[PDB]
């Protein structure tokens, strides 16, 4: 994350980190047993981390469990992002409390205008490399497709939502992909994709979560 803030230990409760050796992507936790991230986070071999802050010390709120199985979304395109989502079950139940919670998912879409969490031990340098050891965050806004298209000339579907600002300077980066934009409540994104970190006319790309409820209802039911 470029240009936010040091959340607070466990003040994101819902947030993952997925660790194959290191930390390489986010996650969210939607239920005890289900994590959803995005499809080009994709690995074998997945530990879950949840109850994180600090991912290079073990400061007891931790809980770390294997993935039992993983689903990519059936249309995800790695070429352009389209569908880029994916659920992890896990190998055992996690246990809830108030460092380690599930997000609720989304009933309708969010509109243009509203302010949305995002969180991630991403990049924090739009020039250069610098990874922090605790979570980040960013409140940004809902961009309208009009706005982002017009601004950034990005090829984007009904499947995704542009958000942050147009100014430059506050953006998700390498290391988020995978993380949660949370608005009023809800999973509304996934950190998906976008072109550098926080550069004039260039938000960040997030999938939009509000289009596979149905799938995802329908995924963990039957597995």
């Amino acid at each position: 994350i470029v240009g936010g803030y040091t959340c607070g230990a466990n003040t994101v409760p819902y947030q993952v980190s997925l660790n194959s050796g290191y930390h390489f992507c986010g996650g969210s936790l939607i239920n005890s047993q289900w994590v959803v991230s995005a499809a080009h986070c994709y690995k074998s071999g997945i530990q879950v981390r949840l109850g994180e802050d600090n991912i290079n010390v073990v400061e007891g709120n931790e809980q770390f469990i294997s993935a039992s199985k993983s689903i990519v979304h059936p249309s995800y395109n790695s070429e352009t992002y389209n569908n880029d989502i994916m659920l992890i079950k896990l190998k055992s139940a996690a246990s809830l409390n108030s460092r380690v919670a599930s997000i609720s998912l989304p009933t309708s879409c969010a509109s243009a205008g509203t302010q949305c969490l995002i969180s991630g031990w991403g990049n924090t340098k739009s020039s250069g490399t610098s990874y922090p050891d605790v979570l980040k965050c960013l409140k940004a806004p809902i961009l309208s497709d009009s706005s982002c298209k017009s601004a950034s000339s990005f090829i984007i579907t009904s499947n995704m939502f542009c958000a942050g600002y147009l100014e430059g300077g506050k953006d998700a980066c390498q290391g988020d992909s995978g993380g949660p934009v949370v608005c009023s409540g809800k999973l509304q994104g996934i950190v998906s994709w976008g072109e550098g970190c926080a550069q004039k006319n260039k938000p960040g790309v997030y999938t939009k979560v509000c289009n596979y409820v149905s799938w995802i209802k329908q995924t963990i039911a039957s597995n």
